[PDB]
């Protein structure tokens, strides 16, 4: 007998790994452990309307109860979150997600006012995907129309010599199939989610212990709806919220990346994965150093301690990466 119904709204199809492997089990756990007093209704593919960038305010303003979105979809809104967009900062989705949740609980209390964070996380390693151009070197990206999540990933694409076109990943299949874009950055599991394997058939990955980029994402509940739940239902949410949920989402993405990458490397799925060796990779890292330098200067101008935020994000990534490897 449902006492409260929580509407969860996001930008991806129901068939996406995070919907199948996280949102469906989350709904099952919340419905079972509340004895039916909490119903969870899942609305994928922007089914309740508006645009992916509107999602954060859809939860905050109580248009819906829970959202899943990219913080970078609102330029300038989450300045401290932006540090997790910087080039070659992240490792796995799981360890980087755990780093982001800890960072947000330490540094982003004002930035996230008005949502109850079920999970502050990242996506798994970002990679390059094109329709025609095989990227074997930095020069190959010159003038390609490419898309990233956020102003700081788009800045890096422009500094690499691409022509970035800002849009949510939910619109990338439209843009690539209609000739608006040549390619997109995203993790491989996002290729699976958006049905892009037979469209972007050219993929480029990097050498070494860091991924090209990631972006901070959030499963956000309206603080007003959480506060409205009875004192015996708030704790059921709490049992399914926090750093463990961030870790789990990343780990789901890492596993879905492995499935997609293995399928292309084996020829089960058409496509080519090009790997750039250490000397070529170093050239992309050198351009990435200019984005980090510029970001720390801009942070200082905005009254943020840029270096301390970057020292904390990088240390938490290395801490949880080391922890994972030790297990
Ligand atoms: O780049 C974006 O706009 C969004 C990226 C994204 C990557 C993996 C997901 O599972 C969901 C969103
Ligand atoms: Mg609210
Ligand atoms: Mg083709």
């Amino acid at each position: 007998e449902a006492e409260y119904t929580l509407r969860l709204h996001h930008f991806f199809p129901a068939s996406a790994p995070v919907h199948q492997e996280y949102f469906l089990p989350w709904k099952e756990a919340i419905e079972k452990e509340s004895d039916g007093r909490l119903a969870v209704e899942l609305y994928p593919s922007m089914q309740l309307g508006g645009t992916p960038p509107s999602l954060y305010d859809q939860a905050k303003d109580g248009q819906v109860d829970i959202i899943w979105t990219v913080l970078g979809y609102n330029s300038g809104r989450f300045p401290r979150a932006e540090v997790f967009d910087l080039p070659f900062l992240p490792t796995s989705g799981a360890a980087t997600s755990q780093a982001a949740h800890e960072y947000a609980m330490t540094h982003m209390q004002d930035e996230l006012e008005g949502v109850y964070p079920i999970a502050v996380h990242t996506h798994s390693p970002g990679a390059l995907h094109t329709k025609e151009t095989r990227i074997e070197a930095l020069e190959d990206i010159e003038g390609l129309k490419m898309r990233g999540p956020s102003r700081l990933v788009n800045r890096y694409l422009a500094k690499l010599g691409a022509e970035p076109i800002g849009m949510p990943v939910a619109q990338a299949l439209e843009a690539l199939s209609r000739g608006v874009l040549d390619g997109t950055v995203i993790p491989f599991e996002a290729i699976t989610a958006m049905g892009l394997a037979d469209i972007t058939t050219e993929h480029t990955i990097f050498s070494g212990d860091r991924a090209l980029y990631t972006t901070m994402m959030i499963v956000a509940m309206d603080q007003d709806k959480y506060d409205a739940l009875p004192e015996d239902l708030q704790p059921i949410i709490d049992a399914h919220a926090g750093g463990r949920e961030a870790y789990r989402i990343g780990q789901i993405m890492d596993q879905a990346d492995h499935r997609q990458i293995l399928a292309i490397q084996s020829g089960e799925q058409p496509g080519t994965i090009t790997r750039l060796g250490s000397e070529e990779t170093a050239r992309w890292q050198a351009v990435g150093q200019e984005v980090v330098d510029e970001w720390i200067a801009e942070a200082e101008e905005k009254g943020l301690d840029g270096q301390m935020l970057y020292d904390d994000a990088t240390r938490l990534v290395e801490r949880y990466t080391r922890a994972a490897a030790l297990e």
